[PDB]
């Protein structure tokens, strides 16, 4: 024995370093089992999704005990084989006065113990903000004077070499600042959302709705996380509401996303991600 058992299909290990205040967890991403992976295609090559390191951090954010990602950069991403594996692992650092710890995700080529590592994502565990409420989400649907958007388009930034499983949002609407969407996923895909603490492409989702309000050149394109706690598990289908920051969006785009289930309930809040415009 001697190793923490941690419940998530990514990551199954984790042990505290006795050398230093740090905790490392170990996984294993296989594209056999999680074959929705292979629909998150950019430009040709299959990408993990960015979504997917803030749910491995949101894991093992549960795992060392700090409910919450304070802050998540992506400076790599993560490129998958179809038919294969890749191997990760989280380094967790030592808690702080503000009462956070510092990690990194990596991933390795599975079978490979020769293999170097890389690293895709660094942040700040902590405690956060945890949306206790989702005022917006109860009451009615869509919430009074929402526009419909036109997700039924196909926008290149969104649907080129993208397969079912990343074209999740049902129906999306813009009030004032706000969108708002329905978010599902697929039936395929579904199953295993219940082993997902948020099911990525389910986040994703969210993303596709604020994007395809915002393309209704240049993409914009998402590589930062802050303050996103979960407050439910498992959720297979949900409301959001994204919400755009004023902040002259056209350098870089900040927006808030809260999820909430079909019947109004708090499921997960980021409080900002970034998105940067580029080709």
């Amino acid at each position: 024995g001697g190793l923490l058992a941690v419940k998530h299909p990514w990551l199954s290990a984790a042990v505290r370093l006795a050398d230093r205040d740090g905790y490392v967890l170990s996984g294993r991403l296989s594209t056999v089992e999680h074959a929705w992976v292979l629909d998150h295609v950019v430009l040709g090559t299959v990408i993990l999704p960015g979504t997917a390191f803030v749910e491995l951090a949101l894991a093992a954010a549960d795992a060392v005990g700090l409910p919450s990602v304070s802050e998540l950069t992506i400076e790599a991403p993560l490129a998958l084989p179809a038919r294969g594996a890749v191997t990760l692992q989280v380094t967790v650092e030592a808690l702080d006065a503000t009462g956070r710890r510092g990690f990194a995700v990596h991933s390795r080529p599975d079978g490979a113990h020769d293999a170097p590592w890389t690293a895709h994502a660094r942040g700040v565990l902590g405690a956060a903000p945890a949306a206790a409420t989702t005022a917006w989400a109860a009451g009615a649907w869509p919430p009074a004077g929402a526009e419909p958007v036109d997700v039924t388009r196909w926008v290149e930034a969104l649907d080129a070499w993208v397969g079912p499983a990343f074209r999740g949002v049902t129906a999306a609407w813009r009030v004032g600042r706000s969108i708002y969407a329905d978010l599902a996923l697929p039936e395929g895909v579904s199953e295993r959302a219940q082993d997902f603490g948020l099911h990525p492409a389910l986040l994703d989702a969210a993303l596709q709705a604020l994007l395809r309000a915002e393309l209704g050149e240049g993409i914009p394109m998402p590589f930062a996380w802050s303050d996103v706690a979960l407050e439910a598990r498992g959720a297979a289908a949900l409301r959001a509401r994204v919400e755009v920051e004023d902040a002259s969006d056209g350098d870089q785009l900040a927006a808030s996303i809260e999820l909430a289930d079909a019947q109004g309930q708090p499921v997960a809040r980021a409080g900002t991600f970034r998105a940067r415009w580029a080709t």
